[PDB]
């Protein structure tokens, strides 16, 4: 917001330098005034541009409707000399040398004045395709002849002075064309100044981040803090595996993927693929019997639903675009649905819009070397459930949705059996449009530590300022909603924590009870 | 098969009319025998070149021997003399000259043949590093001269007698490397010329048909001929609604979502959401319950799998690529599912593979536009439940495998309570690969006609040999297997001919009773 970030120059800065944002707000600011400066002197001089050329408009229309007037009795009593006057024979031929004729044959030229094309031609005529050897010629041969006029040949021809009225015109129109080039061509490159400039402008501005809440941790990731535990480290007595090697001992798995479809590829086999839909569908009827409304959703969208949630310009290299279209595929659905209200205004009764969005996921995983380089954890494909909230301009209401969407991803965990914490993110590792974010994590044993599963974000007014998502209060006013997402469940990385906290001693794997009614049995079956 | 395909020249002409494909079988295979040419050619002029770098190389190894196996007291002798012989001053006047260090003063010299590094770069030189000045040099001055021998000087030190023979060797070699300049020049033409065909060629064989089952209809989609029908087209005591009308009465999809995403999108929303993952899960557990193999898969692959199937280049419009990257979005798992074992040679016991895969799916629609365009007809991403088969190379096995993929498309349609009917596909209308394609259809009431859901492939070795799958037969000869392919279930397709088929007077959809246990529930609830 412009004038909101000029009464507010320190909270900006502070929130600019408490998420490492290198951002320049005065260099913006000065972006704003100079482009603003640069608009008014392209509208004076459009004007004078207009100006020139509303001047010789008229004459053309004019002439244009004396010629079309003219009797069929005087196109004929010009058809039919021989042995034109002279001031009647300078009128045809400059008629014939703008029309572009390549005869002076007044035999030949006289003809063309009772073409079925002729006015049609004189009417569609335009003189900027008149070329200057033609301009040159028209002033030399005839506007310096004395009795080339329309005064002069008017009295002689009622047929000739029109048509000599009608080359005028377009003569000076021309000449005018001419004079204004130079001013045009000057307009032309501020006007391309300007546009570079609006482009300049709008990616500062969508570089400015949402200061964020006063209770976050300042710093980068490393000042990121565990704020609650449930459940703990499974303990086994016997040795255990991790997924991987659970997936081979069972037959869940389906290495040759990685030859069919490349690197952070994964494919299911037997019960852990009927695992994975199940758990899908267990995350959407949990999340439909919270009052969050059921989606399927595609997995693409146009370049302004990833400019309205922030995941573009930042997080650019993370989405995949497909070749030869306008489209990308989306991380999440919270793509998709962030954008579905885009330009409308919300009923206040309508909210708080609340929605469990399913969509296959995409990511490039760009930049992701060395990370995650085996399983389940961090592949290119995958599918999830995603909570999005769109709510009234309130921290009340913003804070309770927050609290239900991290409460609904806890009581997903609880009933999966699967032990957890939650993680305060830090200003520096939040993200710029966040106000909060906590991650929650699940305990595996494989790598000895916690593994993210959901975040949890409060947005405020920052995706709802750049989708365009507003709402009418009670008051009657217009305003910017707030939104806020956070995952249900994504498969397959919480199949990584169930193979592992839910194996069994002969490397057979547990089902938790809530998931029992979804795959018909207690133990996946070693396939 | 180049041999086989000759020897029935008139087989595949008719299978080329037949399936009404535009493949030039003289021009292919004119290719074949001519690049057979090529490779000659370049079999000869690449021997005809080792030749000639034969004579010349194990003379420069063994001299490359002789100077790392000179005594390292050779080495002082010769740098601690004073003044030597005028053969020996020559002798490492001519390794300075080709070092790139020429000189004739025997201090540098000394000053060179002491540094370390003497020894480890001339067995480290390269005659490449030889120039023309130099080859010259060494000729005019130095093979010329009588006392340069090396029986002539590994009389007066050992130390220099090998490091002529490495300077000839050397010489000799850059010798050759000049005359095989314009002999090695001509191959790499010869060669690009010798790819160029290999392209065209491979191009062409990847247009060669299959011919068509004896039992199919030939000619065009005209000749389809229905061969079974069961259940009834719907009568209702009310007017029935279309799809899109049902979905909108019931609150079931969200419009906006081509402003976000772009035309043929769809989203669906509550009760339809979650019936769209039901269908799919249904789907799923039946194809277990029949005994293939369930998996869950991506979406993407390399552009082989596409190859190995037929949809490339056949069909390589309907697909849509993944920018700034090798992979492409698959429109079904059957690419998948076939590419999976490119390369193995399958076990015998193996057999038959049976695969219910599931996938999201992408395809361009590209060319079909004006069709199907509002709805859930022809959308870009879909849900779809794929079996696939890989068997031995029997009619036998084959035949088999087919009726049961029928079957069991046909079995889910009746527990989806839809009247459908089968379609014998005549030859033109089939595809290039297949040797019998039946499609089911299934009666949609809005438009008065029965609309594809499913189509049933045979398709013999063609496959195979195109994604190199073989298997190990009893008798223990690798031949190539034999796959098949249908539908299981898609979605949202199907959707539309459950809302209109199940609708009810009042607006709502019932679920037929296989669905019931996976819907919890009788009726289609409304939003
Ligand atoms: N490349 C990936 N592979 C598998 N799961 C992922 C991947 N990226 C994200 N996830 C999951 O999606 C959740 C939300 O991710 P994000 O939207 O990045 O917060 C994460 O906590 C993981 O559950
Ligand atoms: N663009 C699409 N939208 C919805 N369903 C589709 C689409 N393309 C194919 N299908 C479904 O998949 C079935 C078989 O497809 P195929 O694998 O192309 O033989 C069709 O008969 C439809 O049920």
């Amino acid at each position: 917001d412009l004038k909101r970030l000029r009464q507010e120059p320190e909270v900006f800065h502070r929130a600019i330098r408490e998420k490492g944002v290198a951002l320049d707000l005065e260099a913006l600011l000065a972006v704003d005034e100079q482009l603003h400066k640069q608009q008014e002197v392209i509208a004076d001089k459009q004007m004078s541009v207009k100006e020139d050329l509303d001047k010789v408009e008229p004459a053309v229309i004019e002439a244009q409707n004396a010629v079309k007037s003219i009797k069929k009795q005087h196109l004929v009593e010009v058809r039919s000399m021989a042995n034109p006057p002279a001031a009647v024979k300078l009128a045809l031929e400059s008629i014939a040398l703008l029309l572009g004729e390549s005869t002076t044959d007044w035999k030949q030229i006289r003809s063309i004045i009772m073409r079925e094309n002729f006015i049609p031609t004189i009417v569609n005529f335009s003189a900027e395709e008149i070329s200057d050897a033609i301009r040159e010629k028209m002033k030399k041969n005839y506007m310096s002849n004395p009795s080339y006029n329309y005064e002069i040949v008017n009295r002689a021809s009622l047929a000739a002075g029109p048509m000599v009225k009608w080359a005028i015109a377009q003569l000076n129109y021309a000449d005018m064309l001419k004079r204004v080039e130079p001013l045009r061509n000057e307009l032309q490159k501020l006007e391309d100044d300007a546009k570079d400039n609006q482009q300049k402008l709008e990616a500062l501005l969508l570089q400015v981040p949402l200061p964020p809440w006063p209770g976050a941790p300042v710093g980068g990731e490393e000042a990121n803090r565990e704020i609650k535990r449930v459940g703990g480290p499974p303990e086994f007595s016997f040795p255990p595996l991790d997924h991987v090697a659970l997936m081979e001992k069972n037959g869940w798995w389906e290495p040759r993927i990685s030859q069919v479809s490349g690197s952070r590829s994964y494919a299911l086999k037997g019960d852990l693929a009927l695992y994975e839909l199940a758990l899908l569908r267990f995350a959407m009827d949990f999340m439909a019997r919270r009052g969050f409304l059921p989606m399927t959703l595609p997995s693409y969208a146009r370049e302004k639903a990833f400019l309205g949630t922030g995941h573009f310009p930042a997080y650019r290299d993370q989405v995949w675009a497909i070749a030869e279209t306008d489209l990308y595929l989306t991380g999440t659905a919270e793509v998709v649905l962030n954008a579905l209200h885009s330009g409308e205004i919300l009923p206040y009764e309508a909210l708080p819009l609340r929605y469990a969005g399913y969509a296959p996921a995409f990511r490039s995983e760009a930049g992701s070397f060395g990370k995650d380089v085996r399983g389940l954890m961090r592949v290119h494909q995958f599918h999830k459930v995603e909570q999005y909230v769109l709510t009234e301009a309130s921290l009340e209401a913003s804070d309770r949705a927050f609290q239900e969407l991290l409460e609904n991803a806890e009581e997903i965990l609880r009933l999966l059996e699967l032990p957890y914490r939650l993680v305060e993110v830090a200003t520096g590792d939040m993200g710029p449009g966040k106000w909060r974010q906590v991650d929650i994590e699940v305990y595996l044993p494989s790598e000895g530590r916690y593994r993210e599963t959901h975040s949890c974000s409060a947005l405020l007014d920052w995706q709802a300022r750049r989708a365009n998502l507003r709402y009418r209060d009670p008051e009657g006013r217009v305003r910017y909603a707030y939104t806020l997402n956070n995952t249900a469940l994504a498969t397959p990385r919480i199949l990584a924590m169930l193979l592992e906290n839910h194996q069994l001693q002969d490397g057979r794997v547990r089902v938790p009870q809530a998931l029992i009614p979804y795959m018909g049995k207690e133990v996946l079956e070693p396939g």
